[PDB]
């Protein structure tokens, strides 16, 4: 997991990523073919994404895609058997908000389509560490083609400087930089690269109701919800 076929080269004031250079980026659409929310694989048949988003089994998974306008992109669309919400989701406050897609039909892992890791409950990533985020989400307050945004880790403490109360445990921020993560983007990927591989920290939650490049963006800290996913593989 977390080693792309394809190498990247390094939302708001994002830039246009490499072609397939994030394997394990999905695009969440409805029967109408509109992208809402994105996603990230962690193997061949499960699909990891906000809880928030309100996927139903009537959506699908679009794998191995960069240009949504392109129709000669080889994708893969992938049917959807179960929605897994985690039952500590909170919708009032959007605490834990995560959630497991079980995929009908699984994909084919390729160059342009792989597993991002999951780290340890136990991993430690620091504030100041830059990682970065990917997605569809409107880049100016949804682009064709996926876009990707380096941006700092902060503190929780730190964070609460801006959000104030509304920053729990389960939650961890990033941005503030100059660019963030904005509508669409929810449910996708805040990858940071430990001992050479790409791991999932974050996913992502929410923040400004603008987009504003100035204040932080909030995701769901991965960390604390690993568990949580271990379980749920494990018993289905």
């Amino acid at each position: 997991c977390g080693v792309p076929a394809i190498q990247p080269v390094l939302i708001v004031n994002g830039e246009e990523a490499v072609p397939g250079s994030w394997p394990w980026q999905v695009s969440l659409q409805d029967k109408t073919g509109f992208h809402f929310c994105g996603g990230s694989l962690i193997n061949e048949n499960w699909v990891v994404t906000a809880a928030h988003c309100g996927v139903t089994t009537s959506d699908v998974v679009v794998a191995g895609e960069f240009d949504q306008g392109s129709s000669s992109e080889k994708i893969q669309k992938l049917k959807i058997a179960k929605v897994f919400k985690n039952s500590k989701y909170n919708s009032l406050t959007i605490n834990n908000d995560i959630t497991l897609l079980k995929l009908s039909t699984a994909a084919s892992f390729s160059q342009t389509v792989s597993a991002v890791c999951l780290p340890s409950a136990s991993d430690d990533f620091a504030a100041g560490t830059t990682c970065v985020t990917t997605g569809w989400g409107l880049t100016r307050y949804t682009p064709d083609r996926l876009q990707q945004a380096s941006l700092p880790l902060l503190s929780n403490t730190n964070c609460k400087k801006y959000w104030g109360t509304k920053i729990k445990d389960a939650m961890i921020c990033a941005g503030a930089s100059g660019v963030s993560s904005c509508m669409g983007d929810s449910g996708g990927p805040l990858v940071c690269k430990k001992n050479g591989a790409w791991t999932l920290v974050g996913i992502v939650s929410w923040g400004s109701s603008t987009c504003s490049t100035s204040t932080p963006g909030v995701y769901a800290r991965v960390t604390a919800l690993v568990n949580w996913v271990q379980q749920t593989l494990a018993a289905n």
